[PDB]
């Protein structure tokens, strides 16, 4: 009364988990990890379905494998001891439109090769100066620029198929920024099986009773005295001579705002500083979700364990392409209700890479947030994906879904995401709109509030921006840093 | 004369055409060939079907300013001059056959993580570079990734003409600008520039061999049969390769300048850090197409061993693993690209790309047809049979439905003495920003340089040396009307 520890650490997810793993390997004694959650791993987190099955609902890959610190540490661990941690799970993608039907690898097409133009012409144009768009917008660029050299069908399927972006940043082609859309990924994705064992592995390197499950931080203040208070929703009081705030930047962004009765939201005295307040004007939050079909059993074509069905396009789109007279003109004659042909859907086959009957898809804003809300009725999310479920079956050689919540494939089960509702993440991570600098948000977030009170989490990083190792490495920062301070007694 | 020109290929001749444009009059084009064109010449064989023998892509067609200018026609008057041949490509092995977008080898996506890898390294070869990945990344490689990955990537021979040993790792992967065009054909952009500035201009024969800055402030040229000449400005842009002849002694060589002054050290200096690859080119026309005309782009891929994926796998470093792996040529002793004339042109006919040392092998046997179908042979039956089709008939003297080879055309770019190469190129060490920098600012106001390798945007490649011929005539087309 009130207890004083060395450092408290705000959230439990791998950043949080991270910092306090990296703490007591620094010798640091007498630390906390405070989570709101009734469980560890945040962001990440494995759900069970039919059967026991298991899936992660959030992140599911080790991404940039050249570099990825966190992915070179598992790898390392399974050259040791031979367990299987991850599958590379690339592979050649599959792309459905729901007319003409595969659209992949064709031909006369040639969709996958106007792409990698279309993204050279993309990085052409950032090169200083110039302004942000919609990726939408640079895509009507590229078009009208290149009319010239693009068959027809080039000009309806291309900018559909360029649109498998919008999964690997949650947000609509018309709602992203062009300039964060195109990023060099470093290497081939690793598939975690799954990431659970990664968080567990990272709870288990530090002492257990450091943690604290339902454990809502409700305020956070500096004393003049060089020491912070952190108070607890049950009253339990806490100093601390460091505090590392792991909080999703959606929450933290609660903080600028009046009204304190919101869970998540922290308390600060003094307030937030001015450059991290204004640096929330400048990025924001993408609502990447997940929906898991589950199958009795595998009854499609294991070719390929990439999917992407594109969303229905119109051949009068090619002719106002062919007729525009520029770029201004474009714009105005397009402006002249949703299903699951209205955007692209990313479905991983998993009956391929790790052999279970099951197709996890990626959804993105806003379609995420509709979905998510209507989590709860079952044959209404059948009655949605039905459509895109039986094409895919089709070019699969297979037959129509059986509604089963023979050799037609039986759905017995639908888990979705909660990403967006839950008050502990709102939403699925860092995301740039037209206008955004993320590199505000980074630099103010390691900077910290002061010298005691510090960030980390996916949304504090240059590297892996948004990514389980950036957030993994943004605790390890904060910990090293506040580990070789408190050394210097 | 205003200006003399020495070189008519493609950096000479728009140079000699920018001249004109700008009301540039009395010049001059000294062309020690008997045609202009230079390394861009279009051949006739079997049947009259054309074939460019040098240069044949528009490359890096979102910027090329020669293809948009191309382009910028065809909108005019709907002719075509080119077409967009770009393609999947099937990669064919002797031994399992079709290998392209395989759903268990996944090679083009390793390559793509392999070029990723080139990338972050950045002093060594290329074939160093890709061992240095499959020891670095085997972990996560398949036994027959390992086995075909190398073999697949090294379709970058194909760019450079150079085998991936003799191959600098630092100038191996590059970026290009968008789709190639496939020209229909080079000559009609060839001709197209020579008739745009007046035909006296021109001089064919006319080797030059030595050019000479006046102390008096003047350029003073003279030909092989003696011939003296006087201009105010000079631009070179004779072959690189040739170039660097005027850095030895003997005169008597075929195409060597004599410089009065000696070029400038800083030009001689640049030989060291850049050289010139070979790519060859061979046509094989077929009397009909039999074959499938799935892609218009074949590679096959020489010869791979289960017993290197071995070594690989039990090599525990980079020196260990040289060591285990030195402990006659033939068609899959190395890679080759084969063009499908068929799918993309309508013709009868594959254009297939070299590489050395073999490129040099087969064009000082490009006279004897017998040698050459034999030689070739295997591959091309592979192809067939990859692509739904039976084994070539030798039909090249006079005589079912099989595919019957007419002719062969080889190139000879390294046996002649005016080209004596394919286009520069990097081995292990080397760096091309010496070498274009210093023929950039010239060898003094009177004595410029242009040609493929005298530009950084395009270097090696024809829209380089169409820019390069521009910047020396639109450079003194400028000084001369400031008087
Ligand atoms: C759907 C989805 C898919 C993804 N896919 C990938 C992927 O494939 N690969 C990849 O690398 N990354 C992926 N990501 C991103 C990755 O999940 C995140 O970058 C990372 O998990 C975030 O870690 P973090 O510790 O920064 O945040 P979190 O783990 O979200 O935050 C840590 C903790 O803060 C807690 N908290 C919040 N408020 C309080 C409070 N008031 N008091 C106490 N605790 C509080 C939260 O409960 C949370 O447990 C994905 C994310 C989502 C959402
Ligand atoms: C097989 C092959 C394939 C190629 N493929 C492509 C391709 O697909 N796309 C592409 O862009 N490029 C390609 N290239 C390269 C391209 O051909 C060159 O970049 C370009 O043609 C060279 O232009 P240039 O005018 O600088 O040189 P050149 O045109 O070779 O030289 C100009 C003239 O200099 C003359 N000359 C030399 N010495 C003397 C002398 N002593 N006196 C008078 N004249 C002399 C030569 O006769 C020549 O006519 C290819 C080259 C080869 C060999």
């Amino acid at each position: 009364s009130p207890a004083k520890k060395k450092v408290i650490i705000i959230g439990a997810g791998i950043a949080g988990l991270k910092a306090a793993s990296t703490l007591h390997q620094n010798g640091i004694q007498d630390c906390l990890v405070l989570e709101a959650r009734d469980r560890v791993g945040g962001r990440l987190q494995t759900v069970t379905g039919y059967q026991g099955r298991k899936y992660d609902i959030g992140a599911s890959w080790h991404q940039d494998t050249l570099t990825n610190p966190l992915f070179l540490e598992e790898a390392q661990l399974s050259l040791n001891d031979g367990r299987t941690r991850f599958v590379f799970d690339d592979d050649n993608f599959i792309y459905i439109d729901e007319e003409r039907g595969r659209v992949d690898h064709d031909k006369e097409l040639l969709l996958e090769i106007v792409d990698n133009e279309m993204s050279k012409f993309a990085e052409l144009e950032f090169h200083l100066g110039v302004s942000d768009c919609s990726f939408f917008q640079l895509v009507m660029k590229y078009l009208l620029q290149r009319r010239q050299f693009l068959t027809n069908d080039q000009i309806r399927y291309l900018p559909q198929l360029c649109r498998y972006l919008e999964l690997w940043h949650g947000l609509d082609w018309k709602l992203l920024s062009a300039k964060d859309t195109y990023f060099g990924h470093q290497g081939r994705n690793a598939f975690a099986l799954n990431y659970d064992s990664v968080v567990q592995r990272i709870a288990q390197s530090f002492p257990q009773n450091w943690l604290k499950l339902s454990c809502e931080v409700k305020s956070i203040t500096r004393e003049p005295s060089k020491n912070v208070t952190v108070n607890c929703e049950d009253g339990t009081v806490y100093n601390a001579d460091y505090v590392i705030i792991t909080v999703p930047q959606s929450v933290l962004n609660l903080s600028v705002q009046p009204e304190k009765n919101l869970r998540g939201r922290i308390e600060f005295q003094p307030p937030l500083k001015p450059v991290i307040q204004d640096a929330f004007d400048k990025i924001h939050f993408g609502a990447l979700g997940k929906v898991i079909f589950e199958f009795e059993e595998c009854c499609w074509s294991n070719e390929s364990s990439k999917i992407v069905t594109l969303a229905n396009s119109t051949n009068e789109f090619v002719e106002i392409v062919r007729n525009a007279e520029n770029l201004d003109e474009l714009d105005s004659m397009l402006e002249r209700s949703v299903t699951c042909w209205s955007q692209p859907l990313f479905f991983v086959n998993l009956s391929k890479s790790t052999g279970v009957a099951s197709f996890m898809m990626l959804m993105q804003a806003p379609l995420t947030n509709h979905i998510e809300s209507i989590r709860e009725d079952k044959e209404r999310l059948f009655s949605f994906f039905q459509p895109v479920l039986n094409k895919i079956m089709k070019c699969l050689d297979s037959e129509d879904v059986i509604d089963g919540m023979a050799n037609k494939p039986v759905l017995r089960n639908i888990i979705v995401s909660n990403w967006t509702r839950d008050p502990y993440s709102r939403g699925a991570y860092s995301a740039c709109f037209p206008g955004d600098d993320p590199v505000d948000m980074v630099v103010a977030m390691s900077n910290g509030q002061d010298s005691r009170i510090r960030f980390a989490g996916e949304h504090t990083i240059m590297d892996g921006a948004g990514c389980a190792y950036g957030a993994w490495e943004s605790g390890r920062r904060e910990a090293t840093r506040i580990s070789d301070l408190l050394k210097l007694e």
